[PDB]
């Protein structure tokens, strides 16, 4: 029983974070087998930050420039590479703790671990999603920049995600392992903002879900409503439209609770219309949108109240 | 900048997790050099769970009937020894990623990482408190039993939980790693009830406090407050009661925002009586009391915005 913001176990991925350090600027990088991943801002200095040519800082610098250190131990690069908005760095030693992976790239309303992590030496872990509008809500300060998220499927870590800088608001962007950003973000050091954000509604539905398999039901009702209606009233309050296919893959909770999908989806309109009124859904007074329907099956029993 | 909880690498704890078996309970086990530590529950039999005699039942136990397997490697048990609810089986090898480590009692208020452990094979990691009644809020389900909480220091692993049980409100229960449990509960499957829970005044003040740091300030007043008359609002909303020391753990804090701290219980008492008003503070619509000054001091700037 219980429901929390719960992240995969960071150890797999501890044995790979790396400090990359070019000139005076120095980050966070990740060392898998004989090749250490790192953002390409590392190359700049600072009068470069502000409308740096990337491919014409790179050509002006060789394998020596670059200071690769895990803990104490100095790593040698014997080749470099462009990759997107990725520094591709080749050291001469693989990784021994090098596990199983792969580079997966998120959708928005998906949901990863992220370590944050400041000279190279890991300093917290926490649960985050991706938002509609391809920012992050995460926990960061200066020499965070490297930073990467991931999840964990029977050994094998996906990384998808690569901290690279925080924006006027206080969210975060950065791009996937393939150096490709997340949103129309770039890497200047300009003011740069993100669209405006929506709620996923269909991890809300999930997170409501969760709460009647841990034994609240009081906002349930007996009142049902049809896919359309629901977006109609979803629009009002700056929800994301609720899909036919999004429904689907909220089967399996349906059929464990009993609760059709539409008839949860009743709920949250009147819960939309009404507030909670002081109450609270899971230890919550805001409806939460960050716990996705596999989030739920993971950490909820496979048997109702 | 950002505020989440956060919880500290598990890397370090990974590494020491083991599943422990004694003929068919079954139970994860902390490993660390040639000791095994676990609950002592794991020696009952389903018909010893409701009423056992623990120094009854292990004498009647030799070293063969405990099998300690860390993933696919068997250990061998060469003796035993019962500390209070906490159960030592002496194993032949040392663990060789045996951490620095610590075993500490924590006190209420106080946060820790979970490490939810199932079959001796992680699977999350999350941020903690010790309740004032001294129960966690956790997720758990059935076979965590022995997973184990912690914080970490430059290095050292201070280990200060041990889970045993669920409680029938869906709380949960556990020991020290010295065998001694958190509260007035024992290892009997009985029905056991938990007293009454109170508020984190001192955590609360921390809160707010992150808040300011991470440019939120609507909830700040101009209104002043003594202790007492703080002591008799909180009083009346089931908060623990301010003490003078307590103010002095929050000087840190006050200096670097510029907001005496019986200023801050001024808003906080504003706030207890009118609600939040459909806002937020560090988007929560309750007054978050899981975060200790450290906590807030280990995650947010050195310099406020
Ligand atoms: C606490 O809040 C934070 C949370 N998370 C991350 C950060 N954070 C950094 O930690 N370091 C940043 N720059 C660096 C400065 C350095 C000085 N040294 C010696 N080494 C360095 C390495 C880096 Cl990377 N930056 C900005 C940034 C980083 C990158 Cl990759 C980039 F491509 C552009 C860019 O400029 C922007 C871009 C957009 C914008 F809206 C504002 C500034 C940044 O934002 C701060
Ligand atoms: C999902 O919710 C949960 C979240 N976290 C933990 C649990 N959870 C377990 O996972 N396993 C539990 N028993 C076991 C059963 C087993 C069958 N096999 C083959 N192996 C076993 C090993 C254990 Cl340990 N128990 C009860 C419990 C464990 C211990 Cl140590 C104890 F000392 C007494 C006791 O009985 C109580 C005590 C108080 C109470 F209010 C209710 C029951 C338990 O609560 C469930």
């Amino acid at each position: 029983s219980g429901f929390r913001k719960m992240a995969f176990p960071s150890g797999k991925v501890e044995g790979c974070m790396v400090q990359v350090t070019c000139g005076t600027t120095t980050l966070n990088g990740l060392w898998l087998d004989d090749v250490v991943y790192c953002p390409r801002h590392v190359i700049c200095t600072s009068e470069d930050m502000l409308n740096p040519n990337y491919e014409d800082l790179l050509i002006r610098k060789s394998n020596h420039n670059f200071l690769v250190q895990a803990g104490n131990v100095q790593l040698r690069v014997i080749g470099h590479s462009m990759q997107n908005c990725v520094l591709k760095l080749k050291v001469d030693t693989a990784n021994p703790k090098t596990p199983k992976y792969k580079f997966v790239r998120i959708q928005p309303g998906q949901t990863f671990s992220v370590l944050a992590c400041y000279n190279g030496s890991p300093s917290g872990v926490y649960q985050c999603a991706m938002r509609p509008n391809f920012t992050i809500k995460g926990s960061f300060l200066n020499g965070s920049c490297g930073s990467v998220g991931f999840n964990i499927d029977y050994d094998c870590v996906s990384f998808c995600y690569m901290h690279h800088m925080e924006l006027p608001t206080g969210v975060h962007a950065g791009t996937d392992l393939e150096g490709n950003f997340y949103g129309p973000f770039v890497d200047r050091q300009t003011a740069q903002a993100a669209g405006t954000d929506t709620t996923i509604t269909v991890n809300v539905l999930a997170w409501l879900y969760a709460a009647v398999i841990n034994g609240d039901r009081w906002f349930l009702n007996r009142f049902t409503t049809t896919l359309n209606d629901f977006n109609l009233v979803a629009m009002k309050y700056n929800y994301e439209p609720l899909t036919q296919d999004h429904v689907d893959i909220l089967g399996p909770l349906s059929a464990q609770t009993g609760i059709a999908v539409l008839d949860m989806c009743a709920s949250l309109k009147e819960l939309l219309q009404n507030g909670m009124n002081g109450r609270t859904i899971l230890g919550s007074a805001l409806l939460e949108d960050e716990f996705t329907p596999f989030d739920v099956v993971r950490q909820c029993s496979g048997v109702t109240f």
